[PDB]
């Protein structure tokens, strides 16, 4: 017969940390009442770190949205809440094996256990697969000491969509990737799994000037953090694609300026991401995979060099150890002997954590290294 | 048309660690052999932590086996080799979340990083999913620390399964359960994924009492560990399962009886199984899950009662910090105060790093168990 979907998508990044956010629980009513009102048909919230926020949103949108999950990983949480009027009939989640350092707090992105969730909704017959996601966040665009992070996360995130949904219909992935079009983990994402940007593909666009997520006039984002770029940066995305016989369209991309849609102090930093999908029954470039596998490479040996380095220290800390107990047998100081040998003890035991830890991410640096490499080997016998 | 295919199946825990296992270089090199002159469709070995063993084994079965990947995860690498007589399509991991306590040193499996690997086989117009896993260990029969964290193995690797294998005609699972039959984990992977055990369904069988993997002829095997059970224990499995339209029957299954079949000295302290699988064309029990559900459960209670009191210790650490800074302040005892001061210092720090762990381990606990009650609960829908 004929089969005509509409779904209502919407994203949002809540910004919703505890005792680092301005106005939090006054943020989350405002978009309780918000998503009541609008009924999306799937609402994919993220950033949401405190479980009694998920509560009290749960409890505030149960009779619109029967069905919610809050995706948990990590010390602090994934922070991922999905909201939809449709049942989910499954869930899975897949956490990247190499979200950040615990050493540079001042981020604290490793604390996150940052992951991609799994909605699976059957629809009128037809398989939907909902991906939500947070990658590692930029903090310096000139140099990235997390540049080979996220793209072996974009790899992960690309071969979790690519294995898991080969029965779906329609896949829509809807995340904070945190990188411009232009870079390399959004083509790799892209070109792998074939997904399509709501924003490039939409027949009408409302919103912020270019569809820039983060914008200046938002009074809490950071004018320094966009100084650099005068309109703001989008690095929050809505893809969706379609399999034969099934076309997917996308009639309305908006987003709402960076204000809260009642003329009221904005939702959150960010900016929701509201598109209207229209859903009716009737390869990768292997330069950018190879562009992946090089940077890669890079972050690996400056890990090896960083676990060579660790080596040096624990060695250097159990000579002075030695050392120490030389001198306290001797007699000869006499004195504080012992008192230089506790932190020489403690120096060698955080080395070797630092150390075990550097010799970890090479081994996830590997893993993603070694599948694309299988791919590009592949390709090049098909061209031979 | 009518389709035939010939599977031969070989799975091995090689214990191939290095510096602790007697013989890793003579059994590897044995161990080659065999696998030159058998030519096994699909061999699967396990616990090859050493990179070079994995090297020697690639240039060795380069001819019978063209195709070799080794997946690497933890300090010290997953330990999952996998050699093919046919080209791998595809390669992927999933990396259990809750791999056992660093604390555990004499135990050893977190820096294990276990994990399951998915190999994607087209043969002969067939697609064939095959996965290789090795779960945590058990020590004490009696009393399990790690009986919560095997169980939510179990069900990532479950779930894993179910999600990656949409279209897989033939599904095969090799690994090192670590679990009886009888054992709750091994009853919630077969009763979630459909997996059938190729021991139960063999129509020959041919090797040790009872199939057990591990046996007291063997001499490795230390005898305390087997005391319990007089003819040893079965924990390594051959798991299939096949699509509508195809059916799978175990012809032959075999193991090696605590010794090496050429009459040497035994491969590994475990056992080798080997199946022939021939293919031919032409609802899970809530009370499992809910079994699961509810060790989960327990063991999540004892991590938050563990992160609790590791608050505790990081307070009375503080107290004595604050404590030993008066007296210096005072100049009373007039000595030794900055030498108690650093340990005091190590003990906060590290009773934050336990806090912190534990904090983690129960997020990890709490993704299983809400996956197991949202299953439930749709499955109380469908009978209401
Ligand atoms: C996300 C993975 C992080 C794990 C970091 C590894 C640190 C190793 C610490 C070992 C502690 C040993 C205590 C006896
Ligand atoms: C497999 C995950 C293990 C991670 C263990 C978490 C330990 C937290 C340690 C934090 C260290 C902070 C250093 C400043
Ligand atoms: C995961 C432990 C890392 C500690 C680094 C201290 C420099
Ligand atoms: C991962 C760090 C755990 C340390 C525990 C020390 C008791
Ligand atoms: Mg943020
Ligand atoms: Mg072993």
């Amino acid at each position: 017969p004929n089969f005509s979907l509409r779904l209502r998508i919407f994203n949002l990044n809540c910004w919703g940390i505890p005792y680092l956010s301005k106005h939090r629980a006054d943020r989350m009513r405002r978009l309780g009442d918000f998503l009541n009102q609008e009924s999306f048909d799937l609402a994919l919230l993220e950033e949401v770190w405190s479980e009694q926020d998920f509560q009290y949103l749960r409890q505030k949108l149960s009779p619109t949205y029967p069905a919610a999950h809050h995706f948990r990983s990590g010390i602090i949480g994934s922070g991922l809440c999905v909201f939809s009027k449709h049942p989910i009939q499954e869930l899975t989640q897949h956490i990247y094996t190499l979200n950040g350092y615990p050493y540079m707090i001042h981020h604290g992105d490793w604390f996150s256990g940052k992951a991609v969730g799994l909605l699976v909704l059957h629809l009128s017959g037809m398989v939907l697969n909902a991906y939500v996601t947070h990658l590692h966040a930029e903090y310096n665009r000139q140099k990235d000491i997390y540049l080979a992070h996220r793209v072996a996360q974009a790899w992960e995130l690309a071969q979790f969509i690519h294995h898991t949904s080969k029965k779906a219909d329609v896949v829509l992935l809807c995340g904070d990737l945190n990188m411009h079009p232009e870079d390399l983990g959004c083509c790799l994402l892209k070109e792998w799994t074939g997904l399509h940007d709501a924003y490039l593909e939409t027949r009408d666009f409302k919103g912020s000037e270019e569809g820039n997520t983060m914008v200046p006039k938002n009074c809490y984002v950071s004018q320094q953090e966009l100084k650099p770029f005068p309109f703001g940066v989008r690095i929050d995305y809505v893809l969706y694609k379609a399999v034969s016989g099934f076309y997917i369209s996308c009639k309305s991309f908006e987003t709402t300026t960076g204000f809260d849609p009642h003329r009221g102090t904005p939702l959150s930093d960010h900016e929701a991401l509201m598109a209207t999908l229209f859903v009716r029954h009737s390869s990768p470039l292997m330069c950018v995979l190879k562009e992946a596998w090089t940077e890669l490479g890079l972050g690996m040996a400056q890990a090896r060099w960083w676990a060579t380095f660790a080596s040096y220290v624990i060695g250097l800390g159990l000579l002075l150890l030695a050392l120490l107990c030389v001198l306290a047998a001797g007699g000869g100081a006499g004195e504080a002997a012992i008192l230089l040998w506790t932190p020489s003890v403690g120096l060698v035991l955080w080395a070797g954590a630092f150390y075990l830890f550097h010799v970890q991410e090479v081994n996830g640096l590997y893993r993603a290294q070694a599948e694309l490499q299988h791919v590009l080997g592949r390709a090049r016998e098909a061209q031979d």
